[PDB]
């Protein structure tokens, strides 16, 4: 980021990056340019000596299509908040699920990888989520370096229309009822870290009426992860069980579903990251005869050159291991490799 | 506002807010989440002793549905000046009509009122207008202290296709046609005041025959108000008298309309700011048989605590007067209760 | 262009303006408010002694619809680059296409002119484009000043589906397949060429009724002249398959020609004059030979300094109605342009 104002307790840092990105894929639905942009401003502002006061906005916007193309834009984060010394800090907005505070250290890809994976956005607690309200609280009210937790409430964000509709409707994919969730991370010893992450969601009419696949009131998270990071190295796992909350591509939810992610890292002190991780997510109870059926599974392979701070280059290799067969078909799951080329200036 | 930039005689102001926003009402269309921010540019440049050119963008992003969500943003103001001293300034673009010179004065609700309630955006030259070129003089050319007034002038805004289309065509409950605008205010005392606005604009063709509700060549307002702001002490009230420019919902216009607004606020030493509401928009002489009908009426109490210039919060209860009848229901005005939640984070 | 942030090699310079602009014309879907906004952000890092790294992006707002119309805003560029020292530049993104380091010459009418007249955007290698890696050489390796020449490649941008699709779909108009240009220029005067040669697609040739071919070519030259508070200049562009014949679809050839003068006063008048004309040949379903764009235009801008101007424009359309404009969207009547703007 860069710091564009500070004056009298005030600050204001606007931040972003312009991706260079063209994607090769025999899938013509990701084969092609994927340049972008993301935009994003983080201010703070000094209330008291023991209260501070911030929001953040971060805008993702599309500039792989026309100038008549539609809806190429659109806000990743926007929250205001307090955070109040060491009793913690609360906000509230459209932020990270807390589920993400762990899956988070798989999400290191050189392009591929977090969310649109093994979940995705605007899924119940498990990455960018409208209406989320976040406690958390760092070192533990400063009694315990490097121990933190979160909890989290969730409001309904129901349909566009009918019974089960709020305001801000959309579709059952999207969709959650009243929810909650909670993290806790901690450092067990230098450089590693251990964490979980639980979540538990109310259901919505239309996503046990509308799609074929998952029933269920209730949608629930488990999630626990591990870190290494130092001596240049990073290595990370994260491994999470869902029930009714994993999507099965265009058909619905997974009754229950097993994903898991591993990856690592080297840095080399002139610039350069290779990489490797594995990513799989195993739904089960599938109906209509589905069973049991791989959601997505591919070993990833890429590096980055960081040219200095604010600028990088990358490849990326998804190494697609899913077979073509009816469920794949039907949901639109992607079974082709895709290989994609960045080129990276950062602000 | 913050200052970015001030370097040979040019200068520019960042500006604008995230507001964490939740709503609570029976009522489905605005229960839930309601997160946005704005985001503007305030410029400036010396021309010459007795010239300054000027410009002004607001942008509105919503935040409270999802990525691929439509329509999330849209411009609030776009318009560029020139001042030229003691004669006046001019500016053409996307501005407030000069009605709102004066109902302005009451909105000042923590959440409520304003846009929206009495009066709306794209609603001729009552609020946030494309199109309008206003002249304006502080002071009577410098000759009566606290004697404003302002000229205003709009070009059609009409159909999308036809006979009655422009380039920028939208729906009638937004089109105009030709039109113009006065206000005048007077500051008796540096905080009492009093001020009157008058437009008149052609109707369009789509006005009168695509709706139910109301019939006119000439859409006009008439606004009184009265202002006390001294001593910690907030007193507004507004009253306007519409002709073919009130909008009845989806149902059309109504032939008349009268409508009143009054607010008291106190502002406290340490942050606090209680505030109490009335505002009321009553219909007459509608067609199919709906005579005078209520189109707004309620009652709003609240409050805001500013921690400091740049964050504050805020409670909103909306207490809803209407009655649920066939006019409401057909013309899809809410006559629910609503509260707000904010916590607003400004820069 | 306001330079917001520069420290430790690192450059940030934010920029854009505000044009409160109306157009007056008996052409309806012309004809009103055409006020709008452009925001950008250019920035720049020092890599070390001979690399730079940069990025641009470039967007666009409209203001002169409602706050709940549609689709009134996009990105015009959007691209990130290195920079290495006499060798060249190379960048990758939404870009212009290299056709228009030439035509870019006659683009500086006060209001009209460029963009949407005898070329488009998203229109092969005209204008501004998405998916171009674009090669850039100034003063042949600093061995000849004022000699500057790019290299430009662009990927399939195709429909939105079926076999010819891609993830970044549009429709037949906006279309390409692979395509590459080249530019060259040599620095009061200065001449310009710019080649370049796209594959079709398979929409182009057979969802609209005008243009076929496997192949899309533009050939241009121009001219101008830019000292003495006196401009001139012109650009003449042959196409094949790749002018639009308004919604009807290509001209399978057509004969592009814009020229301009213009003078610059010290108190700040900036007159203008005009003619563009684009000639449409060998068009289908018995259209033939059209006339897809004729006007001469006369205008001014008053600069009142680098962040305010006004201007006034006026095209004098000599487009006659006919069964061809009509049943293409063309207008052919005269529009005028009064605009103030705030740049920053
Ligand atoms: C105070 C100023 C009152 C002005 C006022 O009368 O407010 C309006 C009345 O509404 C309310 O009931 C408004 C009620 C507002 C409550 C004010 C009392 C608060 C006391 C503390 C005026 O309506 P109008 O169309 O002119 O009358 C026509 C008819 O006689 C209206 O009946
Ligand atoms: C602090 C600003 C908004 C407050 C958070 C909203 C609380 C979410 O409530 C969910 C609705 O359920 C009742
Ligand atoms: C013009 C394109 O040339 C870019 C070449 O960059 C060479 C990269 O060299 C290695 C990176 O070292 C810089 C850190
Ligand atoms: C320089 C800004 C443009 C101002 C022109 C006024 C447009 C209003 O006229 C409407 C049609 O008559
Ligand atoms: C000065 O000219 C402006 C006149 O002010 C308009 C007053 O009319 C409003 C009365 O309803
Ligand atoms: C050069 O002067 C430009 C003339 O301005 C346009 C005049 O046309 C207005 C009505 O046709
Ligand atoms: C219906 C499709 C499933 C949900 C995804 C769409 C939600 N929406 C409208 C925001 O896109
Ligand atoms: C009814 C008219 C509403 C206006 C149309 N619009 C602007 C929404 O497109
Ligand atoms: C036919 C070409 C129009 C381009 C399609 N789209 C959606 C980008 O506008």
């Amino acid at each position: 980021g860069a710091e564009i104002y500070n004056k009298d307790g005030n600050k204001l840092d606007l931040y972003g990056k312009i991706d260079g990105l063209h994607y090769f894929s025999d899938d013509k639905s990701v084969d092609g340019d994927q340049t972008y942009m993301r935009v994003g401003v983080k201010g703070e502002t000094q209330i008291n000596d023991q209260l501070t006061g911030y929001g953040q906005w971060e805008y993702n916007v599309q500039a792989n299509n026309t100038e008549s193309s539609s809806d190429q834009a659109w806000t990743r984060l926007a929250f205001a908040g307090l955070k109040f010394g060491d009793a913690g800090s609360f906000d509230y907005g459209r932020n990270y699920g807390v589920v993400y505070d762990v899956t988070s250290w798989t999400d290191v890809l050189p392009e591929f990888g977090g969310d649109g994976d093994t979940y995705g956005s605007d899924n119940f607690l498990q990455s960018r989520a409208n209406g989320v309200a976040t406690y958390r609280n760092s070192d533990f009210f400063g009694l315990v370096d490097g121990l933190n937790f979160a909890l989290q409430y969730q409001g309904k964000n129901g349909s566009v229309s009918g019974e089960g509709a709020t305001n801000n409707g959309r579709g059952w994919s999207k969709q959650n009822g009243d929810g909650f969730g909670t993290s806790l991370t901690y450092d067990i010893w230098d450089g590693i870290s251990a964490g979980f992450a639980y979540s538990h969601s109310k259901r919505t009419d239309e996503q046990n009426s509308v799609p074929a696949l998952g029933r269920g009131d209730n949608a629930e998270t488990y999630t626990g992860g591990l870190k290494y990071d130092a001596n240049n190295i990073y290595l990370a796992s994260q491994y999470t069980q869902t029930y009714n909350a994993t999507r099965a591509g265009s058909l619905g939810f997974a009754n229950k579903a097993q994903n898991f992610e591993v990856v690592a890292q080297y840095q080399f002190d002139f610039g350069l990251r290779p990489s490797v991780a594995y990513l799989q997510s195993k739904g089960k109870d599938l109906e209509r005869g589905y069973g049991d059926q791989d959601i997505l599974k591919y070993v990833d392979v890429g590096a980055t050159y960081y040219f200095n701070k604010n600028m990088s280059t990358y490849v990326d290799y998804k190494i697609n291991l899913l077979d073509d067969n009816s469920f794949t078909r039907n949901a639109g799951i992607s079974t082709d490799d895709v290989v994609a080329l960045g080129l990276v200036y950062q602000f």
